[PDB]
């Protein structure tokens, strides 16, 4: 099953216009099997939306007794988004995260 | 580890005054190892309080992207309280529940 790590880096400009981000999903001992894809911020928005709806899902019972440096911030944002899904079973085993890769 | 079931029954009046309830914790195949104790409604109130504080404990992060028949009702109430703790790891593995028996 390994352990999951994530790194979003290396922003490249596509000939069509939009910038692309390199997404690295590391499966780690100290030897790692890596899975690399390329995504744009729109896909990150979609994933964020799906996860955010998946997230904040709790409580169903009671108790009772009786200078285009914005791509850097986008990079770090997507990175935080991916890293936030590590220690939550609902997000880590989410089908949207698996279809994402 | 077995599977947990609970039955609160057989209300008896203690010579000192207070009524006592028979609490059966069943550890179940179809053959069950039983653990029986006797409790009063005060202990049930204490347990209920500890569990209720233990319960309703969620959310610590963000997301981001940019005719004294009242003893019957008391019996059923305590029974519901015990049965409610089965399918929750935080309540099932609670030390208050283990000290209770």
């Amino acid at each position: 099953d390994f352990l999951r790590h994530y790194t979003v880096s290396d922003p490249r400009t596509h000939p069509k216009g939009y910038t692309e981000y390199k997404v690295t999903a590391q499966f780690i001992p100290e030897d790692v099997k890596e899975v690399v894809v390329w995504k744009r911020y729109s896909d990150f928005r979609k994933l964020h939306g799906d996860l955010a709806y998946t997230h904040r899902n709790l409580f169903r019972r009671l108790e009772e007794f009786p200078e285009a440096s914005v791509i850097e911030e986008r990079r770090k944002g997507a990175e935080d988004l991916l890293r936030f899904t590590v220690h939550i079973p609902a997000l880590n085993n989410s089908p949207q995260l698996k279809e994402f890769f």
